[PDB]
């Protein structure tokens, strides 16, 4: 379903932008289902909180794509929606090859977003699809943004700013790799969650509303955050690696 | 109990290492005693408090986070008798073949391990603790093929295709090797080697217990036969394995 | 000279790392009054002056060229370009791009295949590009890349051959294909798996740099070859899918 | 001469690949002939003998060679070998052994870096052992080589010649340690990023063979270099770490 070229571009980008995926037929009742279960805010497991969400994480618009660049038997992992509204921010999180401390050691690999390449087939193991419900077309309103090629990155970014002082988020203060992405209602960004990205400062009045699917592997957990290993092993979640959050 | 240098290199260029003398002669006997107040025993840790200090051990869980080097989670832990004529045939491998139903995929996510900056990263890492003495093949000998397990070209598709009805378990192959152990050693397993275990032609009976660990985002194990309707299905679906054609 | 965390950083990430201001306006003119002494591509300056034969031995080039090949270095080009108006540099490059060997084709050139080992970057074939006049917008005839190539996966190229596209990137745009801008004395470290080229340069006026490319000591120095040679005698660089070979 | 499946599976698995009765025994005989005619090391057999440059180019040894290369080749070494009683050759090789280069230190060796892309191996120094006679025991001075040490992601040999180590693996043994044994008309195809050796031979009559060398096209001729030289000028290869330099 994807092109070369778009398979080309997701491979050394890190993402593709897939315009006008959704006319703004669907995108109303895309919000309206969010302004709904409001009965600058995220919006947890929609798939269960909606039917109409439950569709649209398995729609062909957003599976075709993914295995695209999964290439595994798949699981949906997370689906949440997204209000931004003004003063809201993003640090960046992800990268390549982002530390942590176990007890022990320190790792530089982590598994759940470890990517790979073969026989003409990409090998994402998390994968993000965001579905953009409004326009977002400069810096100032809060867009996504990104350091380019973060998720092939074999160095460490974010340890080194910590233990020299820095306090200010690379989306503030900017960097040289830094680039943004412009989208449209109803466009698709499909994700390498091995990207470090986050999002701009938004100084603009209006809100910002997104929804986003996670998918993975059929023996990957669903999404849930973990701070370390549990004392009996039993536990599953995501320990992430360095993020601006952990200094900024 | 942290694996030295040497142990390492031998891990990482052979997809296995033997750790010998883990569990004394009481301790062994304690796991026999134990595995006999309960042929597969699935889920030890559960039905044993025995069993369930086993797999939180240091003695495994040491050199188990040298080669998976994450936060950890148990995935599976079973027990094992084997008889007289029990076989396991040949599963793994790093590049084996698997349909989707409109393509056809060549890496396995579970088992895709990596290196970095002088750390092993194996998603998907087995202990074997052994409770008797194998030391011949037709004890029923682990017997894995050599560098298997960073294997780039898939080997079981081709066979099924040309119709082999046998097992090189059983009729062999130039790079088959076979494993010999003695009672209270670990076998520490890459399961991307493909490996099985040699027909038992010997009497009495082979006892064993085996802890799976993975990352803390990896599912407990338990097979999937293919991805669900719903996306929500969860589990293990297998590459190409030879008991699909022999 | 050595490169910082940073540096190293962005010079894996995307394949090159611009260093602002390596060498004064006073060295600079004594480079470029060096190459009036002779569009256009001066060869071999290394051996037709000492200047520059002390230039591809500087430590300020020879520092961060080691930190990202990492293996005992040899010479292997060093060369002047004066561009012109209406020259133009076409895309060439880039990590997977496809050759016709024959009975086959081929996805790596192991001259330009790097790695990353215990911290360190393992890149065989590098260029440290010295400039000797700004150029600061596109029209100027800008250095400009394929975001990410030196990493891609998938060939660019060869479709858009069999496609019948007869216009290079460089002049059509590409979505991911930017811009590097610099000024006189700074020198562009490159990763020759990089996907580059020019912008066509449409203003009056010479730019003028020099070139020096280094690689490991079984590296031969760079020659073009158009194929291997029927008794497999014949050495130098056999390059893959360019944009010269069908615009 | 095309290699199978299962020959690539077992080469990409291994590091090497004996392939069985290439050349009859009258072939044999013939090369036996003429390496006595030249009369230990054989040094450039094609510069000597339009014998063994007809062998160099011959087919049952360069289609398996561009099916684990898959560059333009070059022809890099071809040299005849005369294995006589108490003679050894200690471990070399391996894909991620130590050396200084002198303000550093560096875990890959270039030359012998090989990898994978969309069905293709591609190794970038492989060599061709022709085999003149049988060996079929270990004290015959039989091929040795340590399992999985060309796809090795940690050094072995620092930490030994570092313990004080006097003895080489080939001779005190090694738990992966194994040996190849073969009959006089195979080819041993070898990954030279493998770490191999030689036994110890303890029988008695010469055993003899040959050896050619190819590599991409780039690569230079063999020739043993020691260290980086001051003008990046030298030419030729570095080795890392063997097992000569502590035994």
């Amino acid at each position: 379903a994807l092109t070369r070229e778009q398979l080309y571009i997701f491979d050394t980008t890190g993402f593709l932008v897939i315009p006008g995926v959704f006319g703004s037929g669907e995108v109303e009742s895309f919000r309206s289902e969010l302004e709904r279960l409001d009965t600058t805010r995220r919006y947890p497991d929609l798939p269960a909180a909606s039917p109409v969400f439950a569709r649209l994480a398995l729609d062909d618009r957003l599976l075709a794509p993914v295995r695209d660049v999964v290439n595994q038997p798949l699981r949906l992992l997370e689906g949440y929606g997204l209000r931004r509204t003004k003063d809201s921010v993003l640090y960046l999180h992800g990268g390549n090859s982002e530390l942590l401390d176990l007890g022990d050691r320190q790792v530089g690999r982590d598994l759940s977003i470890t990517h790979t390449y073969h026989d003409g087939k990409l090998y994402c193991p998390y994968v993000k699809a965001l579905v953009y419900l409004s326009d977002i077309q400069s810096p100032e309103d809060g867009s996504f943004c990104y350091v380019q090629g973060s998720h092939k990155a074999n160095f460490p970014l974010l340890r080194e700013r910590a233990e020299r002082g820095e306090n200010t988020s690379l989306v503030d203060s900017g960097f040289p790799t830094l680039s943004d992405v412009f989208v449209r209602s109803g466009d698709v960004l499909l994700l390498n969650e091995a990207l470090m990205h986050g999002t701009r400062r938004k100084l603009t009045e209006g809100d910002r509303l997104l929804t986003a699917f996670g998918y993975g592997p059929t023996f990957f957990t669903e999404w849930r955050e973990l701070d370390a290993e549990t004392a009996d092993l039993r536990g599953a979640g995501y320990v992430d690696h360095d993020v601006e959050e952990d200094f900024v």
